[PDB]
């Protein structure tokens, strides 16, 4: 069931919103083809998550001035149809035109009538360019979209950067779906530290891969999930009930040690054997609601004097980053900067071995690619409200003690309260005091 208080109040925002958007555009343009879980951010599917929290396969949305446009099945408009009465009352109409697979004619005549409405509306037509769907809905509708703007003469242009800034700020309820996806992330990491100095101490025959996959399916074992429960529900917001079948991951967790350590968002679990020395890289980062969170930890095995000392930089670090760094007014490239030059100052040495970013602004995407927290982005402001994946590491550090270089890592999810007098809040909470997260075999 369906927030249709909520989905009134994120439409007509967006509306408000995207004749503002770089380029003007006259109308907005939404199609879903079918879903696929292996790749579940595109921006036409965090839309539909974000209006009305479940993804839509199948369907065509459509801004112009004075009207919402939904072309969808039967099934689904009858989901959708107590939100027609809320815009009676508004610049909106909201206009849900249903579909019948038995009559293709009328089908077509839906994407017609919708695409005289766009032209209507305006030559100028803001769409999530990188956007791709398939399927048999999508095959119906790109000759008929593409014959449209070579006939009309629109200009197609992105819009992924205006949707980026519309639903940036996360309200307070996005706030705690966000709290219990992190407290999620926390419950998996303890669980996967845990197995992991089980595999060391019974001298497992056992991969990363294999390891991180033990604690992904987890996830599917209602006996844990059951365990979960009283502290995930109760940090979700008020009159929303915990719901099971909402929990999902981010991505699958990752585990790294021995011979690979990969910093970048690209890394995977290899089919190394479990490395039981050293540093071992650990990330979960659990989805509640469509709210993606993300933490990563460094676990020591029986760790030398260098790997610890850098450690407890590493945490330094971050109490530097989320404490004075991480400030609303600032862009990415300053807070980056910024970053750069605390190192220079307390640990030159080891500036060549950080990450090329200290993370991103999280929500219903797990990384905005339009508010990476790294040098290239000038041109956004941090805002009260948003909610951080702050990760950063260094990799291939010298090792005097083995043959293995080494490599820290440390995120979590942080939440920049709307409230201009409280501080960053760490929604993942799960421990990094070194005692905690050091081993000794």
């Amino acid at each position: 069931n369906i927030d249709f208080d909520v989905f009134k109040k994120r439409i007509e925002l967006l509306y408000s919103k995207y004749n503002e958007f770089e380029g003007s555009p006259n109308s907005l343009l939404f199609v879903l083809g079918s879903s696929n879980a292996e790749n579940p951010y595109q921006k036409t599917t965090i839309l539909h998550n974000w209006l009305l929290s479940y993804e839509f396969p199948a369907t065509l949305i459509a801004l112009v001035p004075g009207k919402v446009i939904i072309i969808t099945s039967s099934a689904k408009a009858k989901h959708l149809q107590k939100a027609i009465d809320l815009f009676k009352d508004s610049k909106i109409t909201l206009e849900l035109w249903q579909r019948n697979n038995k009559e293709p004619e009328l089908n077509k005549k839906l994407f017609d009538d919708v695409i005289a409405l766009i032209n209507s509306a305006g030559k100028t037509v803001g769409i999530p360019e990188k956007d791709s769907y398939q399927g048999k809905f999508m095959t119906e509708w790109n000759p008929v979209w593409e014959a449209a703007v070579k006939e009309n003469e629109f200009n197609v242009i992105d819009i992924s950067l205006g949707l980026s800034k519309v639903w940036e700020v996360k309200d307070v309820n996005e706030q705690a779906f966000l709290s219990v996806s992190s407290k999620g992330s926390d419950k998996f990491m303890d669980l996967l530290s845990n197995e992991m100095v089980r595999a060391v101490d019974e001298e497992l025959k056992i991969t990363n891969a294999k390891l991180s996959d033990k604690i992904e399916n987890k996830i599917d074992d209602v006996k844990f999930l059951k365990q979960l429960s009283p502290d995930l529900s109760a940090l979700c917001p008020p009159n929303y009930k915990f719901n099971f079948d909402l929990l999902d991951w981010t991505y699958s967790p990752i585990i790294q040690s021995g011979k690979k350590f990969d910093l970048r968002v690209s890394a995977r679990s290899t089919n190394d054997q479990l490395y039981g020395n050293g540093c071992i890289l650990a990330s979960c980062g659990i989805r509640y609601n469509n709210y993606c969170s993300n933490i990563t930890r460094t676990f020591l095995i029986d760790p030398s004097e260098e790997m610890a000392n850098n450690y407890d930089f590493l945490l330094t670090l971050q109490k530097e980053i989320v404490t004075n760094i991480l400030k609303p007014g600032r862009t990415p490239k300053e807070v980056y900067e910024s970053v750069i030059e605390y190192i220079e100052k307390t640990k030159p040495e080891l500036v060549p071995n950080f990450t090329k970013n200290i993370g991103s602004l999280i929500g219903l995407e797990f990384r905005d690619s339009n508010f990476i927290l790294n040098v290239k982005n000038d041109y956004r402001k941090i805002q009260r409200g948003d909610c951080f994946n702050i990760s950063f590491g260094f990799n291939n550090l010298k090792d005097s003690q083995s043959a293995n270089n080494y490599a820290l890592q440390l995120a979590d999810t942080v939440q920049i309260p709307l409230d201009e007098t409280e501080p960053p809040r760490f929604l993942t909470n799960y421990t990094k005091a070194k005692s905690q997260i050091s081993f000794y075999f």
